[PDB]
C-alpha cells in the first residue's frame, strides 16, 4: 500500500514542433499523446537543480499547481515537460490593460481563492513544502483562467530577480513567507497596479519595506466598488506584517475566503472569463 | 534513476460533511484540511485488494483527460478511493436529460469526443499499455466547464461476482472472454460512445431485452444509423459515421487504433472558434 507513480521519460524526438517563447520555455506538441505542451531546458551541476524541481513538480501534483507530464532526460538536451497554459500568467491578465480592459470581480475572487488552495495543500504536505517565490508572473491561468502554481526552483521542504513579493526579514537571511507574498499578490489583483509605482530603485523599496511601509492603500489603488473592500484590506494587512508571527496560516486566511466566494453565484464567473479576448 | 510520486492516505475522519449520491457508493465531502470538495467511492478483506488495484491504476495513470485520484483512504472501519468532484456529472446524463439540456452545442459534442480520445489514447500508450475495457457514457465524467474526466478503471488491464452492467459497448467478441480479450476494446466502445454523442439516442432503443442485443450484435446489427438517429445537419457526418463504421466493425482487425482516429478529429476540431464552447457551456448552465 506504498502506492507510487513514476515520471514518465519523454524522447527528444516525440517533442514536435519546438518554438521559442520566453530558464528558456519552449511550447511543443507530443508525437504520440497529440496534445500541445511546454517545455523548460551548458552546465553539470546545473541538471540536479532540474531534476530536483521535476521531483517537487512530481510530488506536488495537485488541482491547483501545474501538472507536470514528463521529464525530457538526455545526453543532448535536459527539460520539464508540463501541461501548456494557454493563457499565460497573471501577472499579463492584471498589466495588459489594452488587452484585458475588464477583468470582473468574481473571476479576481476565484484566482484569489484558487492561488490560496494551491499554497495550502503545499504547506500541508508531509513534510511540509514551502513554494518561497510566489509572484504574480508564476501564477499561470490554464485554458478557462483556472490557476496553476509554476516555478518551484526556490521551493524547500521543512525539515537575483524582483524583490517585491519578499518579506523583510529575509533581506538578511520560515513558514511566514508564502502568505506574505500572498498579501501583495492580493493587493496588486484588486488595484491592477504595479507596488511601489513610483519607486526608481529597488533598494528604495527594500528600504522602505524594512521600516514598515507597504504598497499604498487609499481610494485610488484600492476603489470603493470592490466587493468586501474592508474584509479584503483586513486579510491584506495581516498577511504583509511586520511581525511574521503576527500573520496568518493558509487555513486561516481560507476560512476567511469561503464566505466571500460563496456570495458570487456560479454563472458570474464563466461570464467574466466569456468576456475576455 | 526514477522519480516516485506516492499517493497520500486520507484518515476518514478528515472527510467532512459526508453525503450520498449513487449506490461501488459515490459520496461528496469537503477535506477537513484541503477545503476542496471531493469525491468519494467506497463499498457499502478481498473486495479491498480490488479498490487497491483501481487507486494504483488511476495514480499511474494520471493525465488531463483522466479523472485525477487525491488519494486512498484505507482503515479498518472504511476503505475508499477520494478523487476530484466533477460538477457537472456525467456524459450520459447530459445526452439523456433532455428537459435539463434541451440543446447540446455541436462544438462541445466534438471536444468531449475529442477529449476522450486523448484520453483513451494516452492509456494505449503506456508502458505496458492499459486497456480501459469498461467505457461507457456513464463513465464519462465532466468538470466545472464540461471538459472530459474518463472515470472507473474497475475492469482495466495492464497489456502484459459477477456485477450487473449494460453490454450494449461491448464488442461482440467478448460475449464468452478468452485468453486474446485485445487492444481493440476500447474503439468499439468508443464508437458506440460517439453514435450516442450525435444522437443523443439510447443505443437500441427499440429492443427491451440485454440478451436481444447481445444476439442482433452477433448477428452483426449495430445501432441505427440512419436520418432519424443522425440527421443531415451533422457537421461533418460522413466522415463521422466512418469513424464510427470502422470503430464498431464486426472483425477487431478492421477497427483503428485511437491515434488513427485522432488523426481524423483534429482538422474537425479546428473548424470551431474558441468562443463556441464557452457559449455551449453557458448554455448549458
Ligand atoms: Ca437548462
Amino acid at each position: 500500500e506504498a502506492i507510487c507513480s513514476a515520471l514518465p521519460t519523454i524522447p527528444y524526438h516525440k517533442l514536435a514542433d519546438l518554438r521559442y517563447l520566453s530558464g528558456t520555455v519552449s511550447s511543443a506538441r507530443h508525437a504520440d499523446w497529440r496534445v500541445q505542451v511546454a517545455v523548460k531546458h551548458l552546465l553539470d551541476s546545473e541538471r540536479k537543480d532540474v531534476l530536483r524541481e521535476a521531483e517537487i513538480l512530481h510530488k506536488a501534483r495537485f488541482s491547483y499547481i501545474l501538472p507536470i507530464l514528463g521529464i525530457c532526460n538526455e545526453p543532448e538536451f535536459l527539460g520539464i515537460v508540463t501541461e501548456y497554459m494557454p493563457n499565460g500568467s497573471l501577472n499579463e491578465l492584471l498589466h495588459r490593460k489594452t488587452e484585458y480592459p475588464d477583468v470582473a470581480w468574481p473571476l479576481r475572487f476565484r484566482i484569489l481563492h484558487e492561488i490560496a488552495l494551491g499554497v495550502n495543500y503545499l504547506h500541508n504536505m508531509t513534510p511540509p513544502l514551502l513554494h518561497h517565490d510566489l509572484k504574480t508572473q508564476n501564477i499561470l491561468l490554464d485554458n478557462e483562467f483556472h490557476v496553476k502554481i509554476a516555478d518551484f526552483g526556490l521551493s524547500k521542504w521543512r525539515m537575483g530577480g524582483t524583490i517585491i513579493y519578499m518579506p523583510p526579514e529575509n533581506y538578511e537571511p520560515s513558514i511566514k513567507h508564502d502568505i506574505y507574498s500572498y498579501a501583495v499578490i492580493t493587493w496588486e489583483v484588486l488595484s491592477r497596479k504595479q507596488p511601489f509605482e513610483d519607486v526608481t530603485n529597488p533598494l528604495q523599496i527594500m528600504y522602505s519595506v524594512s521600516q514598515g511601509h507597504r504598497p499604498v492603500i487609499n481610494e485610488e489603488s484600492l476603489p470603493y466598488d470592490i466587493p468586501h473592500r474592508a474584509r479584503m484590506i483586513s486579510l491584506i494587512e495581516s498577511g504583509w506584517a511586520q511581525n511574521p508571527d503576527e500573520r496568518p496560516s493558509f487555513l486561516k486566511c481560507l476560512i476567511e475566503l469561503e464566505p466571500v466566494l460563496r456570495t458570487f453565484e456560479e454563472i458570474t464567473f464563466l461570464e467574466a472569463v466569456i468576456q475576455l479576448k
